[PDB]
């Protein structure tokens, strides 16, 4: 494939957050979270894919 | 028995503590914990039971 920012792309609008501890009887919970979108294909032409090498 | 700190000893390692309120809608609810161990026999030729009444 040639690699360029043009034909394909991933992107992480919000990186690894850690919210505050959510206390119980004697216990916490601390929740986290974080976002993502995948690889998406801009000029599906530019990769080629060699089976069963 | 004997009274003395050598021949029987009760022991409290952490004392009564109230952890801090926690809300829910309108009221709270507030938990209590301490810890304790029991009675330990150090020299048990220093006590005598009389049981049966």
């Amino acid at each position: 494939y040639e690699k360029n920012p043009m034909n394909m792309s991933i992107e992480i609008p919000e990186a690894f957050n850690m919210l505050p501890a959510q206390p119980k009887d004697l216990h916490f919970k601390v929740p986290c979270t974080s976002k993502c979108t995948g690889l998406t294909i801009y000029r599906p032409m530019t990769i080629v894919l060699i089976t069963g090498v």
